[PDB]
């Protein structure tokens, strides 16, 4: 039996620094999954309205809390605004969708999934004639107001940001009458993305920070054999051997001892369990400077190469 440490949100709310990634698990498969997590001990789950799995996740969440397999109050469960909802009707109608998907009476964190809102309509991918994103009416910081709503009617407990800049939170943060702040900024980090500027400015604020796609998402549709890849690298799997643990495990703990949550992914309930049993080594301070030097600026997750939309996350440094 296993338990992730907690990271204090400046809510008090206690996130559990690691959690199930649910991003490309297939239906048929998830449901599977996250039983295996929650058995396993993890709490924490990583959704989003545009995986298009969360009824599946719905359903797991709810057959282990009538075994009596788990407390509601011991999950942890998240998910995301996706852009095409940024108007504020259409934030309380996908917030809804998800909450029912999921069986929930509350959700403990509501991100704001990309910064660029998207055009509404029933496209969840919008595109012109060429296949360039098309922009919506609302900002994310319209979205934000309709969200923070949500959390003033006990739906939600926390709000957070996903792929936001030091700028965009900037912006978050000076924004006139904000009544909460963001406990997370959900990134891309892992050896060859160590975010060293961005995770250090949100430590500033009080700003938590979750890395996802930790193993370098192997499995996202647009690899290619060229790309990178941080499972297969041998420096990784020498610090590995070491202290007889596999790759994607240090990988995960590398996250661990820079206090950033990490969510990785896998419906192989072998792993489910391996990526979870991080807790039981500790990497050195040298091993720590060793990985942390692995650092390429390398995105595996940048299919959206939508610059020409205003809020472009990913033209800033950080
Ligand atoms: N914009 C966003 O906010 C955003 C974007 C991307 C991801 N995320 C979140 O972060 C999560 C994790 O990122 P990700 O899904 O991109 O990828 P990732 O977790 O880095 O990697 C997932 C892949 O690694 C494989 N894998 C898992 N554990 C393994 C192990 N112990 N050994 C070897 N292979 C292993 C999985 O295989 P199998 O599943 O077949 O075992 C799957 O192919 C997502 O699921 C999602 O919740 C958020
Ligand atoms: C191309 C469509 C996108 S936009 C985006 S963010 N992601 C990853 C995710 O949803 O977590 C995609 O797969």
């Amino acid at each position: 039996s296993h338990m992730a440490t907690f990271v204090e949100l400046s809510t008090k709310a206690k996130m559990p620094i690691v959690g199930l990634g649910t991003w490309k698990s297939p239906l048929g498969k998830v449901k599977e999954a996250v039983k295996v997590a929650i058995d396993a001990g993890y709490r924490h789950i990583d959704c989003a309205y545009v995986y298009q799995n969360e009824h599946e996740v719905g359903e797991a969440i709810q057959e282990k809390i009538q075994e009596k397999a788990v407390k509601r109050e011991d999950l942890f469960i998240v998910s995301k605004l996706w852009p095409t909802f940024f108007e504020r009707p259409l934030v309380r109608k996908a917030f809804e969708k998800t909450l029912k998907d999921l069986k929930l009476s509350y959700l403990d964190v509501y991100l704001i999934h990309w910064p660029q809102g998207f055009k509404s309509g029933d496209d969840l991918f919008p595109k012109d004639d060429k296949g360039n994103a098309i922009g919506g009416k609302a900002t994310f910081l319209d979205a934000w107001e309709a969200m923070e709503e949500l959390v003033d009617e006990g739906l939600v407990k926390a709000l957070g940001v996903s792929n936001f800049s030091h700028f965009q939170i900037e912006k978050l943060l000076n924004k006139p009458g904000l009544k909460y702040k963001p406990v997370t900024n959900q990134v891309e980090c892992h050896p060859y993305l160590t975010q060293e500027k961005l995770i250090q400015y949100c430590h500033s604020k009080g700003i938590t920070v979750t890395a996802y796609s930790p193993l370098g998402s192997p499995d996202r549709p647009w690899a290619k054999p060229e790309d990178p890849s941080l499972l297969e690298d041998p420096k990784i799997k020498e610090i590995a051997a070491k202290h007889k643990k596999t790759a994607a495990q240090v990988l995960i703990r590398f996250h661990i001892q820079r206090n950033v949550i990490v969510i990785p992914k896998s419906v192989t309930p072998a792993r489910i369990v391996e990526n979870i049993q991080v807790f039981d080594f500790k990497l050195s301070d040298e091993e720590m400077a060793t990985i942390l030097s692995f650092n390429r600026n390398w995105r595996a997750c940048n299919v959206l190469q939508s610059s020409h939309l205003e809020d472009y996350p990913f033209d800033a440094e950080y």
